[PDB]
């Protein structure tokens, strides 16, 4: 089971969904195609329990690295900064992208997303109640600064990882001096 | 025309069917052609794909040119450019294809790099947009190299990890980035 969760992880990372067959997953975790199927049973969800882990994971992550900010604002540069190095969740969006654009409403996917979005609203409304800045749609503006944060992570990969940070930083105070 | 049918075609499939499930044995029967050809002209469907996109990122570049027109300040470019790389990526026939390519080659340094250029022409845009709004008086920006990768990264995050179908909500929502954005630059 755990052999073809790390190895099916790593090749979706590398390759994304349609690219990973679970052929590939059975050659390359030493176990058969009857062995993927009764633990998985299909290719989809094997990949959205990747994805429930990887949530998980990071959602465990950043409950132990937020208290390292002591203010909303600063919680909002933490959590951007973690989200180009963390090795969880934000690695497989390019695979979560075309998953999500080929999948028959498993969509129910958007509990993931949800999820994902949450931080930001908690950060934004309790900066909201410690009067750190004054928003009126938290929900908008949470799903705004998500998945501009995710396009900064998601299509700068190539880059120097100190460089990332510094645009990444950037970003995050342009945007926060934008809620003024 | 050997190479122009076959990019022609090819294009229609990669519409039709996206990229991953679109071979060039379909390419080439459907063109009239050869895979001898096909590895000729393009060397790899992965080729043949950036080439296309070439195409249609010109296209892309000649209707900015014209619609920018009608925007009379930089601020008010920067709103339609947003609102036009929305717009454009919800319709955009090839859309689906772009995707599975990227997220397929996006960590392959030969093809990843030929995709950076593409990029890069976005990119430039925006660079167009804050350097003339420097000289206009709009706003005072020191890096604008920085703050074009910036906005161009944050707007497609935006564009393409919203999952709301709702089309006037992500209208909406865009606009309101580029205030924020726009006011953070003040
Ligand atoms: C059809 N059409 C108008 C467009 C089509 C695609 C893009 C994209 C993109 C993402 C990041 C970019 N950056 C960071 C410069 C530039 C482009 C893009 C979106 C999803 C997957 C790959 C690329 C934009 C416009």
């Amino acid at each position: 089971k755990d052999k073809i969760l790390g190895v099916a992880k790593e090749l979706f990372i590398k390759n994304g969904y349609n690219a990973t067959t679970t052929g590939e997953i059975v050659k390359l975790s030493e176990s058969s195609k009857g062995n993927l199927y009764y633990h998985f049973k299909t290719k989809e969800n094997l990949f959205l329990e990747i994805l429930n882990i990887e949530e998980s994971k990071w959602q465990e992550q950043w409950k132990k690295e937020q208290i390292k900010a002591k203010t909303n604002r600063e919680k909002f540069y933490l959590y951007n900064e973690l989200s180009l190095t963390t090795q969880y969740y934000y690695p497989l969006q390019n695979a979560i992208i075309e998953f999500y654009t080929e999948y028959t409403n498993i969509n129910e996917m958007n509990k993931l997303e949800n999820k994902y979005i949450d931080a930001y609203h908690v950060i934004f409304k309790e900066g909201n109640l410690n009067g750190e800045w004054s928003i009126n749609d938290v929900n908008a503006v949470s799903k705004i600064a998500a998945n501009a944060v995710n396009g900064i992570v998601t299509f700068t990969h190539e880059q120097n990882i100190n460089e990332r940070i510094k645009l990444m930083n950037k970003f995050s105070q342009i945007f926060l001096n934008g809620l003024s």
